[PDB]
């Protein structure tokens, strides 16, 4: 019921209090270990109420005052009366800091505390949702500049009156079944990409089409809008020795921006939340790039570098993968726009986990999503054991919503 | 209950049924996971389960379940606990025990070797010096010359729990640590503190970089007795890089034969304590964790720094560059000696092909991802993208605390 964590680097060892709060299930049980499986009424909705309010005035130091619990009647009529309650801006931001706090997939939560919150609880319509986006994209990006934020859409009702971002980004390139077989562009958004040509998208067919934004209000048909070019800075990727590297005609967006993703504060659901913060290399220049799924690349900056592809013990792979992931570092340095590397993120997150566990009790944390997809071991976060548990307020994964939607 | 797992690269979804058999818990809770967690004297009432379920198990592998023979070994094995409390393995059921824990290793990538593992039956042995011998005996079998050989050596099986057979070695090769007035470390900084008990025990430490440390034999509860492998028998390969002749300088090397010698093997209910079993090495256990590890030989900086990358930002990824070089010439230098090792692209893949494999013809295949994953280069081997389920089978290799910190002296 008291739990360590070990480091095996330093030797320095964390006591774990924190996950005795937890309330949702892991996935996993006592016969099985599910921790590398990516996705394992009036009545309830008071718990979850209550549990959020306290929360919130102890955060305060006003736990168990009269504001306490006068909010909590307050709520607790409303709830009774509407059967769903409001929050105020106070507990909506307060909300997603934490539930960005509580992601325990995310490395970059040292920087949890300074989300920028944009209530848009008051939009009705997809033009409207189309406004706030622009609007997130242009404060975010900031001219390369990055600040984290997240805008957060009317709240679920009855599910018949959804508010979504079919996009599982704000930002991301097209992909395209072909002719050939092959797959043009990013083949991880194809389906999605068709979901834009059949309501109307005119597709240019490239390899780097930012896609339109499809945006479902009030459980609406969603519609289409085209993302203001000028508002979406896109990196080309160079290398500081590797002359060639520029002819394989190489681009990235600057601005990552997850907008699939429900956000559950004190019980409520909000199923259009999209966030974004910057980029850590790897994600680009490894997962994006090299996934034999994705852009697939690897093989063809091998061959430009001369390397002898004959046998995998030369480590070819791996030597394409470093040189690729220098060029994705450089290319935004030089074009200053945040980034930041493996080995200063990590060290940036053990830093945290240690904060939160002095300050806390405790930090949530998924080892396999945490760890970067390559030099594993030469970042601290290898050498760290990690808990792994459900805390909310929460970023929760959704059915995607063309499974779901009734046109 | 069916589990499926799917791997996210190719969209093959298996479906596990074998976890219906794990006994053993794993740390973790519904409210909690504990998969990243490095670490989460039996009765005559609860070891005949554990003997038949493992002969059921035996019976059903040979298809001769439910026969005469099956009913007679469990009748016996029965009488045997009764009157003895304890029961022996016949061969056969060793051999087949010691395969199935490779087998259910859910940390080990190797496993496409599970059936060819050679097993040296040591259950006759009394003393220490019968130990070394035993040990000297695997090491130049597992050996080969190079061409290595999967080998485990069974020493008796635990009985009171006051007579214990164990190896204090971690493995049967594993180089010396000393830590200095200074606080620095000379040789391998894993290896300190047993060190420390081998040099206490009377061996004389040489006290170099690459000092192959004294095996310490525990014999029937007895005090440990230290003895030196003979060097002949200690096959070591010196590192150098196929493009950069300074890389040799660094006066590297390594020995070729891993042998976890500290682990206990469960068979049946019975626990045996003393089970070295050797493979061969993954290059990046030796060119990442073993060289790269800032608590191990950490040579990444004097690397980069021959290598003159730029060491002032982390960003230009000096590190992930010289670790790449570093195991170019771990594997290099393996591969021209004739020594076996596997690189971690064809590890991986080979593992895969074993995971389906093990789930069409057993219903699963336990695995711990934490683990099975190398510690460079992840996503670009296939096993990054497998979902997998980890859960534990019986037999099994377990860990077990060090002896230094039970064992009662003699004096
Ligand atoms: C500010 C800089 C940030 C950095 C450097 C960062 C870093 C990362 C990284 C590397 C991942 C892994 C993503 C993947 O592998 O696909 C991740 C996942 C995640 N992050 Fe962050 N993040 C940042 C900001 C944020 C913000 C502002 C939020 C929420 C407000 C957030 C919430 C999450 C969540 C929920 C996941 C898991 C998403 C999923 O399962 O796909 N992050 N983060
Ligand atoms: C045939 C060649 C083999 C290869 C390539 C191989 C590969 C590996 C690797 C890379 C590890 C991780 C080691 C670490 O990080 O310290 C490992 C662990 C392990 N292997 Fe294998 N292995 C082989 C043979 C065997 C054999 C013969 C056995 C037993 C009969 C075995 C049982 C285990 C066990 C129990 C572990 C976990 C050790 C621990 O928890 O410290 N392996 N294996
Ligand atoms: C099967 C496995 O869980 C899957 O490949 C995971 C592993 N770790 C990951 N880690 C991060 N950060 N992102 C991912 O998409 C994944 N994928
Ligand atoms: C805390 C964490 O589980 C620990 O660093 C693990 C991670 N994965 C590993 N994987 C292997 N193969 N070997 C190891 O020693 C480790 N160490
Ligand atoms: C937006 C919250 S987390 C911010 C981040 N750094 N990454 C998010 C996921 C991006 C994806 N992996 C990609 O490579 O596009
Ligand atoms: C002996 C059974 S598993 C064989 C193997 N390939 N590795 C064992 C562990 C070796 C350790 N990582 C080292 O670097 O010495
Ligand atoms: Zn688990």
């Amino acid at each position: 019921r008291f739990l360590k964590v070990k480091n095996w680097e330093t030797d320095v060892v964390l006591t774990d209090t924190l996950h005795l709060k937890s309330t949702l299930e892991t996935g996993c049980t006592e016969h099985i270990c599910m921790g590398s499986i990516m996705l394992p009424t009036k009545d309830q909705l008071f718990p979850l109420a209550k549990e959020f309010l306290d929360q919130y005035y102890s955060s305060i130091k006003r736990f168990g005052s009269k504001a306490h619990m006068d909010r909590l009647e307050e709520v607790n009529k409303e709830i009774e009366s509407t059967s769903t309650y409001q929050l105020k801006d106070t507990e909506l931001i307060y909300g997603a800091k934490h539930a960005w706090r509580n992601a325990s997939r995310c490395v970059g939560r040292i920087q949890w505390s300074k989300l920028q919150v944009f209530d848009a609880r008051d939009c009705t319509t997809a033009h409207g949702m189309f406004n706030y986006i622009c609007n997130h994209v242009k404060y975010a990006t900031n001219k390369g500049n990055l600040r984290s934020a997240i805008t957060i859409f009317p709240q679920r009702t009855d599910g018949k009156h959804d508010f979504r971002v079919w996009n599982s980004q704000l930002i991301r390139y097209a992909g395209y079944k072909q002719p050939d077989g092959s797959t043009l562009g990013d083949p991880a958004n194809v389906q999605f990409t068709e979901i834009c040509i059949q309501q109307g998208w005119k597709a240019p067919r490239g390899r780097f089409d930012v896609l339109p934004l499809l945006l479902q209000a009030n459980g609406n048909d969603p519609e289409l809008f085209q993302i203001p070019p000028e508002l979406v800075l896109e990196v080309p990727i160079r290398h500081p020795k590797f002359d060639w590297f520029k002819d394989l005609g190489l681009k990235w967006y600057g601005l990552p921006a997850v907008s699939n993703m429900l956000l559950e504060i004190g019980g409520l659901e909000f199923s259009a939340c999209p966030f974004s913060g910057w980029y850590m290399g790897t994600e680009i220049g490894v997962r994006d790039y090299c996934d034999n799924s994705r852009y697939n690349i690897l093989e063809e900056v091998a061959k430009k570098m001369d390397l002898d592809m004959r046998k995998t013990s030369s480590l070819w792979k791996d030597q394409a993968l470093v040189e690729i992931n220098i060029a994705v570092l450089y290319s935004f340095q030089s074009d200053k726009v945040t980034i930041v590397d493996h080995h200063s993120a990590t060290e940036s997150f053990i830093k945290h986990m240690e904060n939160e566990y002095r300050c806390r009790g405790g930090c949530p944390a998924d080892w396999v999503w945490i760890v970067p997809p390559m030099s594993g071991s030469i970042t601290p976060v290898f050498h760290q054991e990690m808990l792994n548990y459900r805390l909310t307020p929460s970023f929760e994964y959704q059915p995607d919503p063309w499974n779901t939607h009734v046109w």
